[PDB]
């Protein structure tokens, strides 16, 4: 109920560090990443797993899941460490979309943060979402998809943060 959370910085020998940059290097290798953080909200991950137990349950050979980025001011991390995005919220298949400074505003440091998300995607169509009984997400593609929008609570886990700069 609290949500109350943990953040742990990667050390850049971690195997996860390697993994999350890898993906934000795809489309943002000319930033530089200061760190990679893992956010732990038993409660937030526990009511996450729940939706995805219920969605894996509804929508067949659907994989549910991606790894998605979304962009927060600096004033924003510590809302979203314990309530994630639940209010709907944009999510980039690619880091240089979130890392847009009108997405992930610099701070007064200069520095720029954005998530790497899982998000509960499930059965998505063009764009609450309409019915089908609504789909789980609404994209700009349903074939090569850029963004998706998520609507409901606990779909989507905030499980890492980067901290970079131009
Ligand atoms: C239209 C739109 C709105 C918000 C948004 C994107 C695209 S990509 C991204 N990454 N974090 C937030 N966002
Ligand atoms: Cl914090």
């Amino acid at each position: 109920k609290q949500q109350n959370f943990c953040v742990v910085e990667l050390l850049p020998s971690d195997p996860e560090y390697n993994t999350v940059a890898s993906k934000f290097n795809q489309t943002c290798s000319h930033f530089r990443i200061e760190k990679i953080e893992r956010i732990q909200n038993p409660d937030l991950w526990n009511s996450y797993q729940a939706k995805k137990k219920t969605m894996d349950a509804k929508n067949g050979q659907t994989m549910n899941e991606k790894q998605l980025f979304h962009g927060t001011d600096a004033g924003s991390v510590p809302h979203v460490n314990r309530n994630g995005f639940n209010r709907g919220t944009y999510f980039a298949v690619n880091a240089n979309y979130s890392a847009n400074d009108t997405y992930s505003r610099p701070d007064a440091n200069g520095r720029k943060h954005v998530y790497y998300v899982r998000v509960l995607t499930g059965i998505y169509t063009h764009g609450v979402p309409p019915s089908k009984d609504l789909y789980d997400t609404v994209t700009d593609n349903v074939h090569h998809p850029s963004l998706f929008v998520a609507f409901y609570d606990y779909q989507a886990y905030p499980e890492y943060l980067i901290t970079f700069r131009k």
